[PDB]
């Protein structure tokens, strides 16, 4: 049907404890050891704060998990767990619970975040080049430990800008790679879901992850965030192929034997493959270069087999000046 081009075996070839997460006993340490000092955000399954561990002056970062899967704890605990030490990848500092109510939480390293909707109008050239760098490492890191993110958005890439650091958190809708195997589509944030997603193709890979990358890379080249905004899933899918194109969409579609829910038929009208120079203006265009322009081309492509990997677009000469530096 479809497989990864890269990293495809990855996890066969590991002993099975490496990705059977619902055979993971992770070892619970003492919540009692962290003040909260104040909220830093919620989702639907954790609420966050920032805290200090008392016992070494430590500032963190609790995610205290409520309505969770035991099964869904599992999957995100060993997960990190693997990830441990990849760049650019939110340190887990220790899996830990309340000693009376047993709810459990995960600590992680503390991170100095820029509001991203500020920093994404103030950015360079050469920041935009670091910063999508630096988060190909994260996703390289993570697709070559056979873990898919799928979640990959602004708000889940926290940036310190004073001291450029960066690191991908929110790791609960990560999962294992295994080629052939179906997975829900009810992943990511709208503006960030690929084109698979949106059609209903199960058979995805680390691929989606790449779309949602070009999707930043074009939001901080343009200053237009999000790039692709769309009302809701349907229409995300009629604002991507007003840029990318309606028989482009189908010929896709085609390749994959994709069947298309008919309530498209009346929204998603005809229109033609535009040329990425379109969004250029006077105000963005000290951010984009041809190389800019062929990299974004060659991420937001509707046939996820045919994006570039991670790898590949590190090695694009659009960050060479990242890593001359
Ligand atoms: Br983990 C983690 N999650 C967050 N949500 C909002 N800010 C956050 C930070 Br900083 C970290 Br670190």
């Amino acid at each position: 049907g479809s497989r990864a081009r890269v990293y495809a075996e990855v996890n066969s070839l590991r002993s099975r404890e490496y990705w059977d997460y619902e055979a993971h006993v992770p070892s619970w340490g003492n919540q009692d050891d962290y003040q909260l000092v104040r909220k830093l955000g919620r989702g639907k399954y954790s609420e966050v704060f920032e805290a200090i561990n008392i016992t070494n002056n430590e500032r963190v970062v609790v995610k205290i998990l409520k309505p969770v899967k035991k099964k869904k704890i599992k999957r995100e605990v060993k997960i990190l767990e693997n990830l441990r030490g990849g760049t650019n990848i939110i340190k887990l500092i220790d899996t830990v619970k309340d000693p009376v109510s047993k709810t459990p939480a995960l600590v992680f390293e503390y991170i100095n975040n820029t509001d991203f909707k500020q920093l994404y109008q103030i950015l360079t050239d050469f920041d935009i080049r670091f910063y999508m760098y630096e988060l190909l490492k994260a996703l390289d890191y993570c697709h070559s430990k056979g873990i898919m993110h799928r979640d990959v958005k602004p708000h889940n890439v926290m940036i310190d800008h004073q001291q450029k650091k960066l690191r991908l958190i929110d790791w609960g809708l990560a999962e294992f790679y295994h080629p052939a195997q179906e997975y829900n589509v009810r992943v990511a944030s709208r503006y960030f879901k690929g084109p698979e997603l949106l059609v209903d193709y199960q058979m995805y890979d680390y691929s989606l992850d790449m779309w949602s990358l070009g999707c930043m890379l074009a939001s901080m080249i343009f200053r237009r965030e999000p790039f692709f905004h769309g009302q809701d899933n349907y229409d995300q899918l009629v604002r991507i192929a007003k840029v990318l194109g309606t028989e482009e969409l189908y010929g896709y579609l085609k390749k994959y034997h994709i069947d298309l829910d008919p309530h498209f038929n009346d929204i998603l009208g005809q229109h033609s493959r535009k040329r990425w120079e379109n969004f250029i203006h006077s105000e963005n265009r000290h951010l984009v270069s041809p190389e800019a322009l062929d990299l974004l081309d060659k991420l937001l492509r509707y046939d996820h087999q045919q994006r570039l990997t991670a790898k590949e677009a590190m090695e694009h000469p659009y960050f060479y000046p990242v890593v001359k530096e």
